[PDB]
Parts: structure tokens; C-alpha cells; sequence
């Protein structure tokens, strides 16, 4: 699709085999989620946001479906106020910025 | 241009006489530069998100230059990690997502 940015872009992802609402955000390097259980072990990570960094949990190799597209990748869990999806999902499923 | 996300969607600005790098953000709502002076009148702002809030000043009605395209609007300034052009400015310089 072409997405403008008068609003938010968000979309429908289902991870786990449950629909969230994320934020596609070209200014994430990573993709993070509210809580929610996933499947493997989980290595440490930080991130940092406007505010500082947060401490998140960071899975490996997991299915999640973009706005329809499927993905296999790096999720991070955490507490972050909005489900993000950053640019290591969004170059896995094509997207680009255009001007 | 067409922009992929393998990096960070950093680019050149100009904004109150100066050249800056920011990063393209579809996940901000709003502009966000680190401390400089502008012109006019502001008014303080909190904006919080992943890692807590900040206080900023906003300055409405300012003119930057994004990657050499021209817009106008308001401009968030104070102490941001990263200096970021929002969706407020990404609108007007036509930019979208695409996948
Ligand atoms: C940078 C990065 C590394 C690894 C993983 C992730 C998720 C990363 O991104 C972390 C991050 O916060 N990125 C921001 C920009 C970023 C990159 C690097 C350092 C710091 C910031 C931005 O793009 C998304 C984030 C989303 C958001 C979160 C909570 C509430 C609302 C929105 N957006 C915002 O904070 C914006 C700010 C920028 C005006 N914002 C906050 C006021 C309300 N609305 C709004 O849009
Ligand atoms: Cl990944
Ligand atoms: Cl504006
Ligand atoms: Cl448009
Ligand atoms: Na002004």
C-alpha cells in the first residue's frame, strides 16, 4: 500500500495468533510490543525513546504478520506505551519512505 | 527519493540558519529538535513516550528545509536523544510509506 502520514500508521499485526494495533515508525531501529507472552528464551536489551532507555525483553525468529505480511524476526517486549513496528520488520516486509 | 530502512532514514535540515542531520520519523507525531534558539513566541510542552517525558518549547510557524524540500509548521525544541522530523512536517514534504 501507499500510507500517508496525516495520521498515524497504524496497522493490524497478529503475533501469537492474537490481532494487536502497532505504529509503522521509520524512526525505530527495532520492534517492540506491550506485554504478552512468547515463545523461546529471551536475550537483554535496551532501547531508547524521548524520555530515556527502557528495559525490554528480546526474542528471536518470531512469526508476526504486518499488515498482512508475514514476518519472521526479532520481536522485543517490554513496557513500552504503544506497539511499535521498526524498521527490522519493515525492511524484512519491503517498506520505504518516499518523497 | 525512495528511502530504505537497512539504516537509519537520517537526512540534512535546515532550520534557523542552520544545517542539522534528523531522522525521518512515521512514528512521531510531532518535530523534535535539540536546543537551539528560533525566532518569535513558544510555549512549554511536555511530550513523553518510551522512557518518560520531556519539557520542550514549541514554536509555531517555523520554516525548515528537509532534504532540500521546503515546509512550514511548529517545532518542538529541548533535550531529544536524536533530533527527529515528525509526521507534521513529513506530510508536507509528500512523504508516505510504501510496501
Ligand atoms: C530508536 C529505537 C531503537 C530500538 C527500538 C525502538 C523501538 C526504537 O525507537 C524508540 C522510540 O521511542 N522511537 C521514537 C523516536 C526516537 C528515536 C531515538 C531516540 C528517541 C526517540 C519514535 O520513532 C516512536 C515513538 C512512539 C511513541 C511511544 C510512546 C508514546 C507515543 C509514541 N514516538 C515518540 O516518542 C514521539 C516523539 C518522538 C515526538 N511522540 C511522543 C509524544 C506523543 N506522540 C509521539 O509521537
Ligand atoms: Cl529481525
Ligand atoms: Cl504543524
Ligand atoms: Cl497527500
Ligand atoms: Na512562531
Amino acid at each position: 500500500p501507499q500510507i500517508t502520514l496525516w495520521k498515524r500508521p497504524l496497522v493490524t499485526i497478529k503475533i501469537g495468533g492474537q490481532l494487536k494495533e502497532a505504529l509503522l515508525d521509520t524512526g525505530a531501529d527495532d520492534t517492540v510490543i506491550e506485554e504478552m507472552s512468547l515463545p523461546g528464551r529471551w536475550k537483554p536489551k535496551m532501547i531508547g525513546g524521548i524520555g530515556g532507555f527502557i528495559k525490554v525483553r528480546q526474542y528471536d525468529q518470531i512469526i508476526i504478520e504486518i499488515a498482512g505480511h508475514k514476518a519472521i524476526g526479532t520481536v522485543l517486549v517490554g513496557p513500552t506505551p504503544v506497539n511499535i513496528i521498526g524498521r527490522n520488520l519493515l525492511t524484512q516486509i519491503g517498506a520505504t519512505l518516499n518523497f
